[PDB]
């Protein structure tokens, strides 16, 4: 009904360097990972490996995650708040394409060469719809306003996080649907041990990206080990955007 007279909307991102210096870039709303990262690939001139992303850190809640490379940064940045101490960093982070690099440990003519690596990338990410890895296992989850954990039986499925309730089987009929993947971003749990009293620091963190401040929704998971973490988000990563993060796999190589 109504014509578009608008302005495309530009933000200055302050992008933190590990060496702590900044950059302060003109982003506009259209414009994904994929392309500030091109940018900070031109301005920097860094050897453009696939590892490079932007990384959001959240001081407060105390956690981070990567940025995938099809998200719109503009989109991320306006659940911030006003007040917020929010950073975007620019660095490596090798286990961001992690199964992409290494299939086989994730997925569990014969040798593990680059073309058999390709072939089980291709049969996981390529077919008509994706092969999320065979995972599942026992979490410790955060009760909901409590510094207390429960152990619960875990199952990665495509769309979500499913679990045995304490007294059921492990066969197919019995499980529930703890999380769906389209609610929820995975992000890495930074001293819950001591804030939170975890049975470990290898934790990972399920929280729509709209949360800012602590909530019963921020769920709380924490692995026997760095391993399991590694399986976890992961596994998790591959549910949530499958062909997407294949092709941000592929894109990333081209550049490097």
């Amino acid at each position: 009904e109504k014509l578009k007279e608008a302005k495309v909307k530009k933000l200055v991102v302050k992008v933190h360097m590990d060496d702590s210096s900044t950059k302060s870039l003109m982003v506009d709303e259209r414009q994904l990972a994929r392309d500030v990262l091109d940018n900070l690939f031109e301005k920097t001139h860094c050897d453009c490996n696939v590892d490079w992303c932007l990384y959001e850190i959240y001081p407060e809640l105390q956690i981070e995650r990567v940025f995938e490379d099809h998200e719109n940064v503009v989109e991320v940045l306006s659940d911030w708040t006003r007040d917020t101490e929010n950073k975007v960093l620019f660095l490596e982070k090798e286990e961001r394409y992690a199964v992409f690099k290494n299939p086989q440990n994730f997925y569990l003519n014969e040798k593990m060469n680059a073309k058999n690596k390709e072939y089980l990338l291709e049969e996981s990410f390529c077919g008509t719809s994706i092969i999320v890895p065979e995972l599942e296992g026992a979490l410790y989850l955060k009760e909901d306003g409590k510094k207390s954990w429960k152990r619960r039986y875990f199952l990665l499925r495509a769309s979500g996080i499913y679990y045995v309730p304490k007294g059921k089987t492990k066969t197919s009929r019995d499980l529930a649907c703890f999380i769906q993947f389209e609610n929820v971003n995975i992000y890495y749990g930074i001293q819950c041990k001591m804030k939170y009293k975890a049975p470990t620091d290898h934790c990972f963190v399920l929280k729509h990206p709209q949360i800012q401040k602590e909530s019963q929704y921020i769920k709380y998971l924490c692995c026997d080990d760095a391993r399991t973490l590694s399986q976890w988000v992961m596994g998790i990563r591959i549910a949530k955007y499958g062909k997407t993060l294949y092709d941000n796999y592929q894109r990333a190589v081209a550049r490097a």
